[PDB]
């Protein structure tokens, strides 16, 4: 039930010098890259002969020059740029001037999920 | 035509501080994470309203205790264990003790290229 | 009281994207890289116009082939070395062949700690 | 003359995974950490038991929000802020409203050199 040197997940990293074997009952843990938020269990366990389901890194999100422009926003707090922000991170918007909150519009306060920001569009 | 800060890539990041607007002829370049091979220019650039095309991240290999056990090989030379290889990089296998190369297998020295090794096989 | 940029760490980053302003009370986090090991509090707080003190990350250790050579020892387990330790990581040394542990010798069992081992010595 | 695993410097990495051992004329290739700017050759060559000398990370300026208020200064484009400065890397600032560079100040224009950077002063 012995395991061979653990996987490589993407935008992380395990913690410690891979081996060429590893008994049953080891564990190794991972870390994600640091805008990179690590979903679910760090840690990975040899049994028999196979290692567990490593955790996954959810990507950050940047934000759009583009649809900002299309959907007439911009970042409220310009001290406070979150260019990139981490899943579960929210980053608010505000109206441009001489626009309003569409309806329908998501709300100017949104978060990022894994790469993606529902965007909030103002109108005329 | 200038762009918003530069796209995240999996596996790789710019060198700079990301900034929240870029002028038409800005560049930035990109390095991937150490095992990684970066595939073609690492520098993008803002023309036009828009960043060109990021480089690739291409994945080191990782050698399989289950694989080389089904297939009766071991790694070459023990004192230089390539657990990891970069893509271009190769990894010399022997045949244990008791088998032989099988017709149509693979060379026992193999490159690695993103991810993938082509095993060779060896037969009692 | 408010808080500039936080400050880099060797061998560690802030899990967030950096802001050029932050409110007395807001928090950051530090991680450090794979085999470095993060000693103290990950978190940093700005109160009064100033960050906390950021955590350390501990070096990890690099076998020496030179010392080793030079002490007539070798790694225990050649399946399993190694050759980056982790602080808090204990390695294990053998005789060489014909050689005995010597007098006043630190065990054949040792940890690392910020960069060093302390290498047991055999004689002939 | 063959050398051992090659040595962990601040702020970089090795770009390929390491070996227990390696043959005179080897040699691997350090990448410095994204916002650290690699000083000198970034190859170390093993010869005659020892390695060549790896080059240094050069570490990225980060700006100061107690030294800019103290020197009346603040930077220059609000939409292009370098929080984090490369060395190299120059950062551009202005006086506040109501304030003059004063006699013998460095120039508004500066250069981040290895986490230091000197700011401009000015007087009311």
């Amino acid at each position: 039930g012995k395991c061979g040197p653990p996987p490589p997940i993407d935008n992380g990293d395990i913690t410690s010098f891979p081996l060429s074997v590893y008994a049953p009952a080891s564990s190794v843990e991972y870390q994600c890259q640091n805008l990179y938020q690590l979903e679910g269990n760090k840690r990975i366990t040899c049994r028999n002969g196979q290692w567990s389901e490593p955790p996954k890194c959810l990507h950050p999100c940047v934000i759009s020059r583009e649809i900002m422009e299309n959907y007439n926003i911009a970042l409220r707090w310009t001290a406070k740029q979150k260019l990139y922000s981490r899943t579960g991170e929210s980053v608010e918007f505000v109206c441009k001037r001489g626009y309003r909150l569409s309806s329908r519009s998501h709300t100017l306060r949104t978060t990022c999920w894994d790469g993606k920001l529902e965007y909030p569009t103002c109108a005329k």
